[PDB]
DNA sequence: ATGTC
C-alpha cells in the first residue's frame, strides 16, 4: 500500500539561475566545501553553518559541506522558504531551476555517494551507502505536497542524496523552470557553453508554489 | 495550509 521508490530514482537540486553560468564554466556543481563560483545564495546561513559541521558517518565522511545536495522531490520545503521571501534572498521561486538527474546515473558512473532518511542535519538522521536501502525512505512524506505536519513527515520530506565534491553537468537529464521567461534564460546560457550537455529544459509549474 | 531548523 505505501509507495515505493521509481526506478530510475529522480535527485533534484535547486539553484538560482545568477548561478548557472558558473555550473557550466566549472563542468560541474561543486560542493560548498569546493568554493563554486556562486552568484546567488538561496540558502538560510543559519542552517548553512550547521551544514559547515554536520559530520558524515560512512565513508567517504567529511562533513555535509563536502557533498553536493539533492532531494528526492521537487518542490521541497526549502523551496517554500524561497517563494515566500523568508530567506535574505528576496527575488522569489521564478529564477530557481530544478537540475534534475537519477541516483542510478551517480551509482554507474562510480561517484562515491550517501544519503539519509530526512532532514540531513537532525542527530537522529540515518545515513545510507547502498541503493537498496532507498527502501528505508518514506515516499508517502517525498511526495507530498503538504508537509508542514506532521513531524515525521516534515522532518523525511527532506531526505537527501549526497554527492561528494563534485557531480559532473554530464549527468544532468534535465532542467525544469517555473515560467518561459526562465526557460528561454537557461537556453541562452546552455548555447554560450556549445561542449556541454543540453538537457531538456522543462516548465513544470506544478514543481514550484 | 506549508515561511529547510
Ligand atoms: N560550479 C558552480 N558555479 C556556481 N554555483 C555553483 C556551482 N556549484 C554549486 N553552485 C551553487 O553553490 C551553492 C552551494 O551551496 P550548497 O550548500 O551546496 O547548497 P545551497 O546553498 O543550495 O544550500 C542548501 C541549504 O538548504 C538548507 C540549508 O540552509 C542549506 O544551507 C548552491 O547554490 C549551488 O547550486
Amino acid at each position: 500500500m505505501k509507495r515505493t521508490y521509481p526506478e530510475p530514482t529522480p535527485i533534484y537540486h535547486i539553484t538560482h539561475i545568477d548561478n548557472l553560468k558558473g555550473i557550466l564554466r566549472m563542468g560541474k556543481l561543486l560542493a560548498h566545501n569546493q568554493s563554486p563560483p556562486k552568484q546567488r545564495s538561496i540558502a538560510y546561513a543559519h542552517i548553512q553553518e550547521r551544514r559547515n559541521r554536520a559530520k558524515v558517518p560512512q565513508p567517504p565522511g567529511g562533513v555535509l559541506h563536502d557533498y553536493v545536495p539533492f532531494y528526492f522531490c521537487p518542490r521541497s520545503p526549502m523551496l517554500y522558504a524561497i517563494y515566500s521571501g523568508a530567506t535574505e534572498y528576496q527575488g522569489g521561486q521564478e529564477p530557481i531551476l530544478h537540475l534534475v538527474s537519477s541516483a542510478q546515473a551517480v551509482h554507474k558512473a562510480g561517484l562515491p555517494f550517501v544519503f539519509t532518511d530526512r532532514h540531513g542535519v537532525l542527530s537522529h538522521a540515518r545515513f545510507f551507502r547502498q541503493l537498496e536501502e532507498l527502501a528505508q525512505l518514506d515516499w508517502e512524506a517525498i511526495q507530498a505536497s503538504y508537509w508542514a505536519d506532521p513531524p515525521e513527515l516534515r522532518e523525511k520530506k527532506q531526505a537527501a542524496f549526497l554527492v561528494y565534491k563534485a557531480f559532473p553537468w554530464a549527468l544532468i537529464e534535465e532542467i525544469a523552470v517555473y515560467s518561459q521567461r526562465v526557460g528561454e534564460e537557461v537556453l541562452k546560457i546552455l548555447k554560450q557553453f556549445p561542449e556541454a550537455r543540453r538537457p531538456r529544459v522543462c516548465i513544470r509549474k506544478d514543481w514550484y508554489y
